[PDB]
């Protein structure tokens, strides 16, 4: 039997109860600064704390507008709009929009999924309000920042067997769009994930304005002045696994890495990365995805990427994260450009590590001269110049199968060895490595 409520005030009591079936009636509901306080509706954060288990919540035709000023009403603390702590809950069809662009007093998360066996389905989320907004991570995304930040991220999947399905997540905020943290068997399925871009040249045009970047003479956290010629996302990862983190299940606090992530039939647009799971453990499986205009396509470290696609307008479609990457099996289509090329990385793929099986397919005939498949070598990546992030660049590749069903040139560096290469044409293959095999295939 479904209980229908017609106010946020009447909804909140159900979030503390088990085994309920609740529907918030179709309509527009607004949360403003005046709704936060001791005798106001929201006296604590997280605003919507789903503590019960085995419950279902129907938000069909519900527009929930949350004024970004609310992110400053809880002191110097984290503000989570929605957090699920219970188990076996289903939340469906909510349209949640941050109103305005006010930055959090500290930081914010739109949705946090702890517990186990929860599902959020059919949500439409628009994320706003963060600082600094306009630079990506150039001036710091963690500690020791050049410009101190007030990040605001989208969906954080933790817990066990938690599931995000058929959601639209649009970010205009400096933070991750979808991320996994201490999550065991998280699944992201059928989602559309979208940020927006800004060139480093446009940022550099702030010279002499007195902007925050102008004040630090554009000195990045990578140890050098912000280079021209790159296209950056104003968001962080599209789908990204955290290195560490904490989750809560049945009152147990758990610190662990993410393990066994699955990503299916997702479209990720204009984020710092399409799908990055290198920090996760266990079985990694990514299938049927489409990455458009991201700074990086797929970087899962190890596992399977299959029937996936990405364009190469702003960065490579594929990157091995470390030289210890092992067993990365990928079948990636290099898609037609979704916009004008602006790729300062000078690469469509950077390959290293050992025992990979990599296939690239494309119908592109006009190859920009700076674009190439690199096995080993010195990647001109925005964040790995001049010794920055040194473990993520200049590493060897050994015992790799590379099936190049593209017109893209291939550059095998001297650090490359035992690379088995097949390609449509071999004339545009430069081999400076050891015991590499290069063979021509017809089309």
């Amino acid at each position: 039997q479904t209980t229908t409520v017609y106010s946020l005030e009447d909804l909140l009591p159900y979030l503390k109860q088990d085994n309920v079936d609740v529907k918030l009636a179709p309509g527009t509901y607004n949360v403003n600064g005046f709704d936060v306080g001791e005798d106001r509706l929201f006296s604590t954060t997280p605003l919507f704390l789903f503590e019960g288990s085995n419950s279902t919540y129907d938000f069909t035709d519900v527009k929930l507008n949350i004024n970004t000023v609310v992110l400053t009403k809880f002191g110097n603390n984290e503000v989570n709009e929605i957090q699920i702590l219970g188990n076996n809950n289903v939340l469906k069809n909510l349209k949640l929009e941050d109103i305005g662009t006010t930055a959090p007093s500290n930081r914010a998360q739109s949705i946090v999924i702890d517990g186990r066996d929860n599902r959020i389905e059919g949500f439409h989320l628009t994320i706003r309000g963060s600082y600094p907004y306009g630079y990506g991570d150039a001036f710091g995304k963690g500690g020791g920042s050049v410009i101190n930040h007030r990040k605001h991220s989208g969906v954080l999947i933790r817990g066990l067997r938690n599931h995000l399905k058929d959601c639209t997540i649009i970010s205009r905020s400096y933070g991750h769009i979808v991320a996994m943290q201490a999550a065991s068997y998280p699944t992201v399925e059928g989602c559309y994930i979208e940020g927006e871009m800004r060139s480093t040249d446009d940022m550099l045009a702030e010279e002499g304005t007195g902007s925050p970047a102008d004040k630090v003479d554009f000195m990045t956290v990578w140890g050098y002045k912000l280079p021209a010629g790159y296209m950056m996302s104003l968001q962080e990862g599209g789908i990204r696994a955290y290195n560490a983190g904490t989750t809560y299940i049945d009152g147990v606090e758990i610190q662990r890495a993410t393990d066994n992530p699955t990503v299916l039939n997702c479209t990720i647009k204009n984020a710092r990365t399409g799908v990055t799971l290198a920090h996760a453990n266990g079985t990694k499986y990514v299938e049927g995805c489409t990455v458009l205009g991201c700074e990086n396509g797929y970087s899962i470290g190890s596992g399977t990427v299959v029937n996936c696609g990405a364009d190469a307008i702003y960065g490579p479609v594929f990157k091995n994260t470390y030289g210890s990457d092992k067993g990365y099996n990928a079948d990636i289509t290099i898609l037609p450009p979704s916009d004008a090329y602006y790729n300062g990385h000078d690469a469509v793929a950077y390959i290293g590590g050992s025992n990979h099986n990599l296939t690239f397919r494309s119908e592109i005939t006009e190859i920009p001269s700076n674009l190439k498949i690199m096995v080993s070598g010195d990647l001109q990546g925005l964040r790995v110049l001049h010794g920055s992030n040194p473990s993520q660049n200049n590493f060897a590749g050994t015992n790799i199968v590379l099936r190049n069903l593209t017109n893209f040139p291939v550059d095998l560096h001297s650090d490359s060895s035992n690379i088995t290469v097949t390609s449509c044409d071999t004339d545009n293959i430069t081999d400076n490595g050891t015991n590499n095999s290069i063979e021509a295939i017809d089309c």
